[PDB]
């Protein structure tokens, strides 16, 4: 009757979209939704998982801050026969039944091809100098988005990453670090942001430093970024589907209540908005 | 001041979209546009390429039926100093400047992930038997879409292609072939169609056979199929962008004239339409 969901925080707009999607789908599946936010505190996330176990919920959904830190807590859920599903950010552990996320490697690849085409279309040149502002390290979504992009440019001699630094999916951190890249004097033609919060910071850094004409891309599909692209302050953003993640997640849960084989992971579709 | 475009036929809706995109972009680039159709005739395709060369066109765009057959003709264009670009269907020839197409393997992987998810959401089962109806033999697009799909199910032991036959990207051929599959009595849960025209024939075959509940997907994003999926007569299709292929193609032409380095290939974006 009850499914618990703990997520890194209420800040990220995509996190809010995951929360709302969770509430809607739980209801649609006749489960009471219990939502908990860790507000960027691993201790709080660990305790929230342990509380869900103490409450003997039917299942635990998690969008983790650090999958390693909650390892023992998740194993505690497994011990109690409580299925745990990782949402948005994969968690590798036998205590996790399945991970439901976007195909982040594919996203990285699509953005690489996108930047390549936009460079030719917009600059009339083949050479491409890219700056990568990555997400929080040690988070699979970050590793996957980085790998996918590298994969998209590995066989492209005219394309390379000239600087890579972490923006930690945070607008303020991203602005400050993009600022450093700018002060670095390093010449670049494009900026690959690992998510829209990072993008908001990058645009601020570019706007304050009076730097335009750069191809800038993000991920998530958050309102402010969709409008940034609509106003052409930005080129494009890949829209993820919080709704689809929760629908697929609840379908996996159903399979589990039926004792059926469940894929280790599911990928939800995305759509490049330009 | 003319760019020539030769394409297999005028029947496919995607071909029409390619023709319309070519004319629009040719005009946007202040070029006169000549369009020729070979009606699935390799012989007329060759002569059409040779005719463009004779006319001293500034560039030739090709959507071939057999990239090997027109091998000598393309080299002729090169000898005459006429750059050739492959659109939609890749051509493997050092006589070709570049191939602009969708990332067909990615499309195949995208469809594999969709079917896996949809089978579970709709059937409540993880096991899925898939019938694959392919496009014209040994053509880059067909093999790429097949290979991509296989990659997408390689780690799913419960998912398998129970039958794979060709539909020649033709609605009638596809309906007949699908009807043959139905009469063979082979059990199946979904049908992977290499394009929307095949999907049309498949839907017709299932309709007349009074078979419902099968997950059917296509590729192209043609109006008829978009409408079919809206009405839930079909499940989904991956939309390609003929416009984007031409835009990139003309941009490539520009860099080529400035004697710049040009990638052997460009991939245009494609997304899943649900």
């Amino acid at each position: 009757n009850i499914v618990g969901f703990t997520i890194v925080n209420d800040k990220h707009e995509f996190a809010q979209r995951l929360i709302n999607a969770f509430k809607a789908e739980a209801k649609a599946n006749k489960y009471e939704a219990l939502v908990a936010t860790s507000q960027n505190s691993r201790i709080s996330e660990r305790e929230q998982i342990l509380e869900f176990v103490h409450l003997k919920v039917d299942a635990i959904f998690i969008t983790t801050l650090d999958d390693v830190y909650i390892g023992s807590a998740i194993e505690e859920a497994k011990k109690a026969g409580i299925p745990v599903f990782a949402i948005d950010r994969m968690i590798r552990s036998d205590a996790v039944v399945s991970s439901i996320t976007s195909n982040n490697q594919m996203i990285g690849e699509q953005l690489a091809s996108y930047i390549k085409n936009e460079l030719i279309k917009q600059t009339g040149r083949s050479t491409g100098r890219i700056v990568e502002i990555t997400g929080t390290a040690n988070v699979y979504t970050t590793n996957e988005r980085h790998r996918g992009f590298l994969k998209g440019i590995e066989n492209e001699p005219t394309l390379s990453i000239v600087d890579s630094v972490s923006g930690n999916y945070d607008p303020v951190t991203s602005e400050r670090v993009m600022r450093q890249v700018i002060d670095s004097g390093i010449p670049f033609d494009a900026v690959y942001c690992h998510n829209d919060d990072i993008a908001m910071g990058v645009l601020e850094a570019l706007k304050k430093a009076k730097i335009s004409g750069k191809i800038v891309v993000g991920i998530d599909g958050n309102r402010a970024i969709l409008e940034a692209v609509d106003m052409k302050s930005m080129d494009a953003t890949v829209v993820q589907s919080a709704e689809e993640m929760m629908k697929v997640a609840f379908s996996a849960l159903k399979l589990h209540t039926k004792n059926k084989k469940i894929p280790d992971r599911f990928y939800t579709y995305s759509y490049l908005y330009d």
